[PDB]
């Protein structure tokens, strides 16, 4: 008979999932699985992303439950788990949807290794990304393009992706009765607070599909609001009600297919002739980062600077004192100290708001390396993505892909033209809370009468400026300059 292994990783859904519609055809037991490594804290991953991941696991485990089954989250490593399992369960079909990050390559293949030891066939859709990025590389004649005006020429040339895939069953083959790697009391959703977190978390983005789906019909509820979608025009001020989808999270761990977003996008732009085109338009973000993810998979070292064949090699400073101001939120700039204060909290921030920090973190002010801003953001994102967050790291950097290093952003001026009585400050860092607006941006110019009035003085309350931006700005320019020579 039929016994197979659905094996979450990413794809955390039941809608759009090949893999486990395979794995329910003609099978007499299916088993949902999830591995999860026990000692991962004690190895980096905040409370919000990790608790994001628990709450799209419980949410999986009530769909199945829903549908006669159970989802198991196993303990352990899977090159150690699954030997054990494939016998004990009599499998015969491992499902699972294909990762092209670098640790999924060498995971995967070690797996596949040990279901060909165990007689086990091994089932691996595309389903994470809105093509096969190997036949796209392939279609362009064997290198992943380098710009986005040539992928997005060659993804017309490819056509539309494939079509959402077929809800499952609305009952599933059960796990098997009395199997002791199956136990409830070893397979449960474990808490934040068992898994070891001290502190709960804070943001306001709830995990897993059904919370995914109800945030896509929120978007669509205005069908012109997604016709006319123009991602730099949007306001990365807007807290109460984001200017964004805020699908990011959702899109990472695969609690949303792309494919029924995208397939979502056409249905609406056929109806309205004059919608936004790429790279703006709302399938335009869907294509950066298929963009992405076909460059990243393809480049050897690609969230390093050493090594990395597209990346420029610049003299960044190892400036410990500047790293530690910006990650906590010190550095006396209000509008980048709201947004850091932002990452820690909500663990997202609009991307125009991610732009700010970076630009201020390496070539526009304090010449710290974009690894370092990538640890950091891996550490507090909730849609921390592998090549996501390198590809737009570098960009930011002017490493890759981004070459204009004279376009340096203001960290006074550029919020202060969308949000000029600074609410989103006044929300992120209460102490300046009552500060009038003139001076909220760049309250160091305030008068101490109005600091003491507003209960907030310089130097005591919040701090003061890290860098005169004037002479940091030119001063970082400068050696980006330098460093574009070098690497003639
Ligand atoms: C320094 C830096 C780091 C970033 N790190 C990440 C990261 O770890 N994870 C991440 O998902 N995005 C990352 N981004 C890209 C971008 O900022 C986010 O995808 C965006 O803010 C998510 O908001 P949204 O879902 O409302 O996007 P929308 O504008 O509603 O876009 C819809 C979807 O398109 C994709 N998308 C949008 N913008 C981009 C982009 N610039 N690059 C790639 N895909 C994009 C995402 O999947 C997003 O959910 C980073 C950007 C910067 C500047
Ligand atoms: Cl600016």
């Amino acid at each position: 008979v039929k016994n197979s292994i659905i094996w979450f990783r990413k794809g955390l859904r039941l809608h759009d999932n090949p893999a486990l519609l395979e794995a329910c055809k003609d099978a007499k037991h299916v088993y949902p699985v999830f591995v999860l490594d026990p000692h991962f804290l004690q190895q980096k991953v905040s409370v919000n992303r990790y608790n994001f991941l628990l709450e799209s696991l419980e949410d999986l485990q009530r769909s199945f439950q829903a549908r006669g089954s159970r989802l198991l989250v196993l303990r352990g490593k899977p090159e150690e788990v699954f030997p054990r399992v494939f016998r004990e369960w009599g499998v015969t079909q491992l499902c699972f949807e294909h990762d092209t990050e670098p640790y999924a390559k060498v995971r995967d293949a070690a797996v596949r290794r040990l279901a060909a030891e165990a007689g086990v066939e091994v089932v691996t859709p595309i389903s994470h990304t809105l093509y096969d990025t190997d036949m796209l590389v392939a279609r362009n004649g064997g290198a992943a393009p380098l710009t986005m005006q040539s992928f997005t020429k060659l993804v017309d040339r490819v056509g539309d992706p494939p079509a959402p895939a077929p809800d499952p069953p609305a009952a599933m083959p059960p796990p098997a009765e009395d199997m002791p790697s199956a136990a409830p009391a070893a397979t449960g959703v474990p808490t934040w607070q068992e898994v070891g977190f001290k502190e709960p978390p804070l943001t306001v983005f709830k995990g897993g599909e059904t919370e995914a789906l109800a945030r896509l019909e929120a978007a669509f509820q205005d069908p012109k609001w997604v016709a006319g979608f123009q991602k730099p025009d949007t306001d990365p001020s807007a807290w109460e009600k984001p200017a964004t989808t805020v699908l990011s999270p959702y899109l990472k761990f695969g609690c949303l297919s792309a494919r029924l977003f995208h397939a979502r996008l056409l249905e609406v732009y056929r109806r309205h002739p004059a919608h936004s085109q790429p790279p703006v338009s709302l399938r335009g973000q869907l294509l950066w980062r298929e963009f992405f993810y076909t460059v990243g998979s393809t480049t050897p070292n690609f969230h390093r600077m050493a090594g990395n064949p597209v990346c420029k090699q610049i003299d960044w400073d190892d400036n410990p004192e500047f790293l530690a101001a910006w990650r906590e939120a010190r550095t006396g700039f209000p509008w980048i100290d709201a947004i850091m204060t932002q990452l820690v909290t909500w663990g997202w921030m609009h991307h125009l708001a991610r732009h700010s920090v970076a630009c201020f973190l390496t070539r526009g002010d304090l010449y710290v390396s974009w690894e370092r801003g990538m640890e950091v953001f891996e550490e507090h994102l909730i849609d921390q993505d592998h090549y996501l967050n390198a590809a737009n790291w570098m960009w930011l950097s002017a490493s890759a892909f981004f070459s204009q290093y004279f376009r340096v952003y203001s960290p006074v001026v550029f919020g202060k033209k969308y949000d000029p009585e600074g609410r989103f400050i006044r929300k992120f860092l209460p102490v300046l809370k009552d500060m009038p607006a003139k001076y909220i941006y760049e309250p160091w110019t305030a008068p101490l009468e109005v600091q003491r009035k507003a209960g907030c003085v310089v130097g005591r309350d919040y701090p003061a400026p890290i860098v005169d931006h004037a002479v940091a700005s030119k001063a970082c320019i400068a050696r980006m300059a330098a460093a574009y020579r070098r690497s003639k």
